[PDB]
């Protein structure tokens, strides 16, 4: 295989020789230097947004890919130029990442029910790196972890402080912001290709009257995803 070593890595994590694997992907996966500034970027993002109630684990980079899905920014153009556009982060366990990368990030079907969807059936997103990582399932034995930055064009947000638990919004609304107690430092945003990336360290949002504690972002149409990076994680328990 001509892959680079990293590449050939996270193609066994997620699984028959190794190139057809990652044709069956259909994604393209390059590897972001460590010393380049989008790896100093999401190194910072990593650092600065781990919740104080997630103090069970740190989280390591090992390695950053840049991953562009067949397809996926073709689909996004509607949503290119909406304003709203955030860096956001999505967990999931490692067996999941084969379909992730394969049919992108989907919503569940109108059959199923919307038990368990605080905001409705979406695709979700957060703005703090441990409360995604949280839903890579990673165990003290196998401490390591996949977690996606996604551009999502959240465009006019309703912002809720209860569970709605219904997937309809309003006219000229195209995503919801579950308001967090915490949020990241939004002086400290930054910019990545037109894209807003909230970085900032946590503080106190004063949303009162809210039953979360950190951000969510729920989008209800696949077309307004556009993954940009895949991270690889060692997860350091107490
Ligand atoms: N992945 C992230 O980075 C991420 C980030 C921020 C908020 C997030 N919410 C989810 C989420 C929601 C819903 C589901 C989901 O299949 N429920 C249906 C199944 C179900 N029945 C339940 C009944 C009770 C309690 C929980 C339940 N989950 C999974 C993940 N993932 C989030
Ligand atoms: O009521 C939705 C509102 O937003 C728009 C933006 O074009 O549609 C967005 O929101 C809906 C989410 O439920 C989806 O129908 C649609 O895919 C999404 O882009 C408008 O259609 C509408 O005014």
């Amino acid at each position: 295989s001509k892959l680079p070593k990293p590449v050939q890595d996270l193609i066994k994590m997620i699984f028959d020789p190794i190139d057809v694997n990652y044709e069956k992907l259909k994604t393209d996966i390059k590897v972001v230097d460590r010393d380049s500034e989008e790896a100093e970027i999401i190194r910072k993002y990593v650092k600065n947004t781990h919740a104080t109630t997630h103090n069970a684990y740190d989280l390591e980079v090992i390695d950053i890919f840049k991953i562009e899905r067949e397809g996926e920014c073709q689909r996004y153009k509607p949503f290119k130029q909406l304003h709203n556009r955030r860096l956001l982060w999505h967990g999931s366990r490692t067996t999941n990442f084969a379909g992730i990368l394969s049919q992108g990030l989907r919503i569940a079907p109108p059959e199923a029910p919307v038990t368990g969807y605080m905001f409705g059936k979406g695709i979700y997103f957060a703005d703090m790196v441990s409360k995604s990582a949280n839903y890579c399932h990673t165990s003290q034995g196998d401490p390591i972890g996949l977690i996606l930055l996604g551009e999502v064009a959240l465009g006019n947000m309703y912002e809720l402080k209860h569970a709605s638990h219904i997937s309809k919004l309003p006219k000229g609304k195209h995503s919801v912001k579950g308001l967090g107690k915490t949020t990241p430092d939004p002086s400290a945003n930054i910019s990545l290709d037109g894209v807003d990336v909230p970085l900032g360290t946590g503080i106190s949002s004063g949303v009162n009257d809210t039953s979360l504690l950190y951000n969510e972002y729920i989008v209800y149409d696949i077309a307004q995803v556009n993954l940009k990076y895949l991270l690889k994680l060692k997860f350091n328990f107490k």
